[PDB]
C-alpha cells in the first residue's frame, strides 16, 4: 500500500540493464511488487526512460501477450543523468523523487549497480541528499565488499557510520533462498535429521560451486580478484554457516545471522596446506570456448597465477563439528553446472553385512534443478540380506527474484551482515595474502574437466569417501 | 542337489488342502524347491494321489499353460493313510520315504497340519520311526504353541527333549519376511536411522494388525483361545522384537533370536490397565457378515467374553526402550485390513515454527502394498518458512512361500524359539489367567469400525499424538 | 602504573562506608591494586579524609600489624562535597582529579554509590564534565536496575546514549566469579558431563539463594520490590544463564555474554501458576527477629503483601533445555544460609538394581563453604549388588574483591549487559505486574522455616525427586 | 544347614597347600562357610590329617588367639589316598564322603586342584562315582583349559557331555570379584557415566597386568604357555568383557555371561601387527632375582621364544566400541605391580581453553590399593581461566576367598562359561600358531623395566596419548 521507489544506481552498467531491470520487470509483471513503485535509473551518461528501454527490452523475455504490462511499468520509471560524485547531481535525484507521487513518504530502496572504486561518495552522497524522513532507506550493495579484510573493514566501516545493519543489503547473486530454507526446515523441523547433524554421524561436508564455462570475455575483471573472493569467500562460506549454524532462537532474520556469525567465529584461518588452486587450459578437443585457456584471452596479462578452480578444507571448531572437515570445492570451466551440499555420514557402528554398506549422504542441491535427497540402503528385492544403494528424493520466482523483493519486506536474512563478513574475511585473509605475496602457480586443468586431481586427493586425505 | 521328502502331515485337513499343497505347488512351479523333492501326505482317511489332486486343484489357482507341468509335481507326490498315534502307520510312512528314489539318504521335513492336541504323540512317533539318519530331520510345528505359560512349557520340553532347536521350526503365518528384512536393512545399514532408534527420539512404537472381517463359520474355534493368543501373543511380539532389537552380532539366525529374546526378557508382565478388550457386534447398517456379531454366530457359545479386539500398551524396560510405548493394536472385523509398524517421534526441542510441525513417523506398513515411508516436515513451496507434513517413499514369493523355503534352506530366524515363546507367555500368562477367571465383558464395537474408543483414550494417555 | 582513579559516587552512602571502602582498603592491602591508584569520593555533605576514615575504620576490619599501610591507604584518598544535579560541582570533580600526579593521563573508574533516583542525572554530569580523555573510563552501576521492563529500559538506554556497553559495568553482589569459573571449566574442559549436560540426561535444575534473616530495619525498602527484583530477577537468572549457556566461542566475556543472552532469549514469559510467593512471619518460639515479622517491622507498611519467598519454575525452549524445569528458589528468613546449583540426572534407563538407585546430582554450591561434589551411586561394601548414594568432591579475595578487580582489569564476563537485562526484564515483567496489579498474599510461613509447603508441591509436580 | 562337603582334588599338590587349605582355613574362622562343611583331601600318596596339617599351617598364618578353633577346623577334615585314574579309589572316596553325618544328603563341592593332564580321567571317574544324588555337585576346574581352541574345545566338550554349566566353575584367580562389581554399579547405576561409555566419547581402553617379578624357578611351566595363554587370553580378556559389555537384563549370572559372550563374540581374531611380545632379560644393576633373566633360569629350554610380556590391541567391532582400542598389555618382571582398567576419553570438541585441557581418564585399580578415580580438569585456584588436571576418587576377604564363597552361594557370574572360553580361544588361537609356527623372537627388555618400548610406540599408534 505504501509507495515505494526503486532507485537503480548507475542504471546505464551491464548488470543494471541486464539482471535488474529484467528482474524488477519480472516482480511488477507477477504483481509481487508493491502497487506503488517509483524506479529511478540515475547514472552518469544522458539517458532517458526511451533509450532504457530501447538498450534493455532484449532482455525483458518480452512476450506479446503483455506488451500492456510493458507500457505500464515503463511509464512507472525514470531517470536522472549525474556524476556519481556531485552533490548537485544526488540533489537533482531527492527533488525528481520529491517530484513523484508522495514522493517524500515513499520508502526509498537505493540499488547500488555501480563500480565499488566509487561507493565511498556514493553511499556518502546518499546520506546527505537523497534520504527519505518518513520511509524507510535500505541501500542494495555489490561485491566485491573489498579484497582483504582491511579493505573491506574500511568499506564497511564507512557504510555503518552512515547507515545501518537495518538499512544495508549486502546481495548474494548465488544465493537460492528457496533450498536455504529448505535446508533449514529439514534440520530444524524435522527429529530425523536433528540429533544426527554432529561430529558422531557426519564425516564430512563438502559445497560445491562449478561452472562449466570460463572467463570468457570478462577475464581481466576475473583476474585481479581469483575464485575465492568470487564464489568462495562470500558465497560458498555463507552455505558453509547455514549448514554448520546451530538452530537459531526464532527464524528472526537476526536470530539467523548471530548463528551464521558465530558458526563464522569457531572456524580459523585457512592454511596453504588445505588449499589446492587451479587454472583451466584450452582443451585441443574442444569446440567452442572449450579450446581456448584462461590464458588465451588477450584481456588477461601474462603470466598470471590467479586460480579459476579451489578446493579449501575448512573446520568448524566447536562441540558440534570438531573434527568434521568443510571441502568448499568451486571452479570454472569445469564439467558441468553444480551447487550443491553434500554430507557424507560415517560409516555404520559394526557391520553386519559384510562391507556392503556405503556411507549415508544428504544432498541438497541448488543448481541446476533445485532437489534434496538421501543416499541411503535398502534391501535388494529377492532371498537375501544384502543392501543396495538408494536415493531417495525429500522435496516460481527464481533466487535474485525473491532477493530484490526481501530488501522490499524487509527479510534481511540471506544477506551478509558487517560482523558476519569481517570473519569471513578474517578466514581468508593470511590465505589469500600469500597467495598474491609468493605467487604461487596453480595446477593447470583441461577445460571441461572435473579440476585438478590434487583436489581429488586432496578430499580423500581429509577423510572423504568416493564410491 | 540333495534329494528331499516333503511329508504333510494331516494332509486331509483344511490347512494342507487350502494352504500347504497350493503352497508347495507355487513353490516347484516357480523353481523355488530343490530339483529331488518328494512330497508325502499322510493321513487318516483312506485317500490317494487323485483324491488329493481333486480336492486340492481348486486352491492351487492353475493355469492352462502349466497344466503339463501339474502333471510332473502330481507324479511327485504319494499318499500314506495311518493313524496318528500307531506306531505301525508311522513304520509303513518310513519304510514308504524309504521306498523312494535315494529315499533312505534324503532330507525329511515333516510339516504338522493336525490339531495340537496330537501333536504330543505324533512327534513321539516320529522320533521312533520316521527320522533319516543321513540327511538331516525338520519339523514345522503350527500354532496354538500351548494356552498359556505351562502348557507351551510342557509342549516345548516334550519337543525339546526330542528334537533340538535346529530341528524345530514353528512358524509364523503372519510374518512376511520381506518388510522385515527392510526392517533390519534400514535400522542397521543406515546411519540415518541408527542414532534416533531409542528412547531420546523416538515417543511411542504402533503396532497393528487389523482385519476387515469377523469370525465367520469358525468362530467358536476362535472362542476358546482369543485375539491376544491369536495374533497378539505370537506375531505382534516377534514385530515387537525385531522393532526393539539391538543389532546382532551378525546376520545369522541364532545371533538374531538372541537380541529377540533378549528384548523379551526386559519387558514386564501385562498388567489389566494397560489392556484394552473389544468383541465385534453387528453393523446394523448391514452389509453381508457385517449384519452377524461375533455372539450371532450360532457356533460361538452364548454369553461368550472372548475379545475379538485388543489394544495393549508394553514397554521394554532396558537403556534404548526404558518409557517407550509400544501400543500393540489387533483386532478382527474393523474397518480395515492393514499390518503395519508405526514409530513416532519425539517433538523437536526447540519449536521455531510456530508449533507447525508435527512429530516425524516412520511407518513400515507390511501388508497390504508393503511400503516404508517417513512423514516429515518439508518446506512449503512459496515464500516463508512454513513447514508442512509429506509422506516420502524410502522403499516376489508371498510371506508363507519365503517362510516354507526358510525351512528348507535352515534361515531359522524367522520362526520363534524355546526361550522365545516361553518368554513370549511369560509376558501375556497372568493376564490371560486373570480374563478367564474374573470374565469382564469386553467393549462391544460395531462390525467395521475403527474398535473401541477405550483404545484411542488408551494410547493419548500413553504418549500417542494423533493428528 | 597506567595510574588509576576511583572515584566513590556518594562516598556518604551506608553501601560505600561499609562494603565499598572496606573492599578497596582490602584490594590495596593485599597488592592487588594498581600502585598508583587515587580513591576519591564524592558526596553532599562537607567531609574530609579524616571523616571518611572515622567512618569507615570500624568495617575496615584492620590489625594493627598493617596499620601503618592504612596509612599510606589514606594518603591515596581524597574526598569532593559537591550536589549530584550541580554541574559546577562536577567541574570541581574533575579538576580536583586533574590535580593529581598525572590524572589527566590517569584511568577512571566512577562506583556509583547513591540511589537509582538520581542515576540518570550524575551520569548525564559524568559524561559532561568528569571524563577522561586519555584513559578509559567506566562506571559501576548498583541495582536496582529499573523496576520493570519499561523503567530498565529507559535507564539502560539513557545509560547507553552516554556510555557504551564497554564502559557500563552492572555489578551483582551475590556472585562468586570463583564457583562459576569451577562451573565453566567443569562443563566445558571435561568429556565426563559434556555429552550429559542436556534434556536426555538432567531431569531438573535447582537455583538456590536462601538467607536465614529477615528484613530487619531495613524492611521499608525491601518492600517497594519484593524477591524476585531483590535477588530472582538478577542473580538467580544469570547463574541460570550459565548453567544452561552454550559452550562459547572463546573465553572471552562477550563471547560469553553472547551465550547467556542467547540462553535468556529462549525462555518464556513466566506464569503465575508456575509461581509460589510467600511472606515470613514471626516464629513465636523464636528468640531474637525470629519473633517478629515481615508486618511485624514498623517501617513496613500495613496489609504489604510483598513477597520475601519466590520459588519459580522457568523452561529454556531451545534444543539442549527443552522440557527441563529451572527452579529459582529463593527466599529471606529461611532455615539456612545457601546459595547452590543443583542438577538431578535422570534415572537410568533400565534398572538392574532392584529399584535402588537414586538419581544422580551435580550440586556447585557457591555460599556457604564453595563446594563441587556428585551425588552418585557406588557398590555397597560386602558381598552384594546393592549400590548406595555416596557424595564425591569435584574441587582467595571473596567475591566482592574479584568483582571490583574486574573492572579495572576490564574483565566485562559477570557484568549484566543492556540486552541481558532486556531479556531478564521481558521475563518477569508481566508476572511482576500481574502480582502489584491483582495484589495476591503470599503464603505465611515462619521465620527460620523452609519456606511454603507450597513450594515443595510445585517442585515435586515440575518434576523434582526429592528421596 | 544344607551339609557340604569340600573336596580338595589332589590336597598334596603345592596349590593346594599353599593356596586352597589357607583359603578354606580363612573362610571358616571367618565364619563364612555353612557349619556343616566337611573339607576331604583326595590324592596319590598316603598321607593322613596330621601330615596335610604339617605341610599346611606354615602358609595358614594362624595366630595364637584363634589355634582352638584350628583344631575344630581339623576336627572338620578328612584324607583319602587313591590313584587318580582308578575306579577303587574312587568308590573309595564315595564310600568315604557316605561315611560322614548327612554325607549322602550333602552338597559335594570338587575343587580340580591336580595337573591338568589328567583332568580327562578325573571328571569321568567323579561323574561315575563321587557325584550326589540329593545335593547339587559342583566343580571347580583350574587354568589352564587346553592350550589353543582344539584343547580347549576338546576339554570343554568332554566336561560338558559330563556335567552342565551350572556345575562347572572355572576359576580365575587374578578377578577381583570386588572392583568387578565396582566396575558394574559405577557404569550401571550412575547416569552420569552411562552415556559417556561409548565410542563418542572414550578414545582408548587399556586393560594392564603389571607384576613385578619374573618366573622364578617355574620358568619351565611358564615356557610351554606364554604370557598370552598365562594372564592374556582368560583374565584381561574377562576385563575387556566386564568394560564393554552392554547392561544385562539383570544382575542374574547368565544374564551377565551373555552380554561377555556378546562382547567377545565382536572381537576379532588377532593380528600380529597389533601385537608387540617381549622377553625379560637380566639387570646388572639389579640385587635380587634382577639380575636373572629368563633364558638364565636352568629350567628354561635354551632359544626359548616364549613372550613374558605382551601387548594386543583389540577391537570391540560392534555399535559401543567400533573402533576404540582395547590395549591389553600384561607383563612379568616389570617395574611395578598393577592391574587396572584405564579409560581416557576424547578431547573436548571446542577448546576454549587454548590447549590446556588433557583427555579425562577413569581408572578403575584392582591391585594393589582398589580404587576408583577419574582424572579430570578443575579450575586452578587464582584469578584466571586456566584448568589443571586432578584425580578424584570416587570409591573384607580377598578376592580368592569370595570366589570359593560365590562357587558355594552358586553365583557364577565371575566365571568363564563354555561359549565364553570358546571364543576367547577363537580370538587368540591363529596368533598363537602363528607364533609358534614361525617363531619371532620377542624384544629383549630389563628386569624392572616398564616393557620393550615397541608397545609405547604400538599404543600411540593406535590412539592413546599418554601426558
Amino acid at each position: 500500500s505504501d509507495t515505494h521507489i526503486f532507485i537503480i544506481m548507475g542504471a546505464s552498467g551491464d548488470l543494471a540493464k541486464k539482471k535488474i531491470y529484467p528482474t524488477i520487470w519480472w516482480l511488477f509483471r507477477d504483481g509481487l511488487l508493491p502497487e506503488n513503485t517509483f524506479i529511478v535509473g540515475y547514472a552518469r551518461s544522458r539517458l532517458t526512460v526511451a533509450d532504457i528501454r530501447k538498450q534493455s527490452e532484449p532482455f525483458f523475455k518480452a512476450t506479446p501477450e503483455e506488451k500492456l504490462k510493458l507500457e505500464d511499468f515503463f511509464a512507472r520509471n525514470s531517470y536522472v543523468a549525474g556524476q556519481y560524485d556531485d552533490a548537485a547531481s544526488y540533489q537533482r535525484l531527492n527533488s525528481h523523487m520529491n517530484a513523484l507521487h508522495l514522493g517524500s513518504q515513499a520508502n526509498r530502496l537505493f540499488y547500488l549497480a555501480l563500480p565499488p572504486t566509487v561507493y565511498e561518495a556514493v553511499t556518502k552522497n546518499i546520506h546527505e541528499s537523497c534520504m527519505s524522513q518518513i520511509g524507510w532507506n535500505r541501500i542494495i550493495v555489490e561485491k566485491p565488499f573489498g579484497r582483504d579484510l582491511q579493505s573491506s573493514d574500511r568499506l564497511s566501516n564507512h557504510i555503518s557510520s552512515l547507515f545501518r545493519e537495518d538499512q544495508i543489503y549486502r546481495i548474494d547473486h548465488y544465493l537460492g533462498k528457496e533450498m536455504v530454507q529448505n535446508l533449514m526446515v529439514l534440520r530444524f523441523a524435522n527429529r530425523i535429521f536433528g540429533p544426527i547433524w554432529n561430529r558422531d554421524n557426519i564425516a564430512c561436508v563438502i559445497l560445491t560451486f562449478k561452472e562449466p564455462f570460463g572467463t570468457e570475455g570478462r577475464g581481466g575483471y576475473f583476474d585481479e580478484f581469483g575464485i575465492i573472493r568470487d564464489v568462495m569467500q562470500n558465497h560458498l562460506l555463507q552455505m558453509l554457516c547455514l549448514v554448520a549454524m546451530e538452530k537459531p532462537a526464532s527464524t528472526n532474520s537476526d536470530d539467523v545471522r548471530d548463528e551464521k556469525v558465530k558458526v563464522l567465529k569457531c572456524i580459523s584461518e585457512v592454511q596453504a596446506n588445505n588449499v589446492v588452486l587451479g587454472q583451466y587450459v584450452g582443451n585441443p578437443d574442444g569446440e567452442g570456448e572449450a579450446t581456448k585457456g584462461y590464458l588465451d584471452d588477450p584481456t588477461v596479462p601474462r603470466g598470471s597465477t590467479t586460480a579459476t578452480f579451489a578446493a579449501v578444507v575448512l573446520y568448524v571448531e566447536n562441540e558440534r563439528w570438531d573434527g568434521v572437515p568443510f571441502i568448499l570445492r568451486c571452479g570454472k570451466a569445469l564439467n558441468e553446472r553444480k551447487a550443491e551440499v553434500r554430507l557424507q555420514f560415517h560409516d555404520v557402528a559394526g557391520d553386519i553385512f559384510h562391507q556392503q554398506c556405503k556411507r549415508n549422504e544428504l544432498v541438497i542441491r541448488v543448481q541446476p534443478n533445485e532437489a534434496v535427497y538421501t543416499k541411503m540402503m535398502t534391501k535388494k528385492p529377492g532371498m537375501f540380506f544384502n543392501p543396495e544403494e538408494s536415493e531417495l528424493d525429500l522435496t516460481l520466482p527464481d533466487a535474485y527474484e525473491r532477493l530484490i523483493l526481501d530488501v522490499f519486506c524487509g527479510s534481511q536474512m540471506h544477506f551478509v551482515r558487517s560482523d558476519e563478513l569481517r570473519e569471513a574475511w578474517r578466514i581468508f585473509t593470511p590465505l589469500l595474502h600469500q597467495i598474491e605475496l609468493e605467487k604461487p602457480k596453480p595446477i593447470p586443468y583441461i577445460y571441461g574437466s572435473r579440476g585438478p586431481t590434487e583436489a581429488d586427493e586432496l578430499m580423500k586425505r581429509v577423510g572423504f569417501q568416493y564410491e
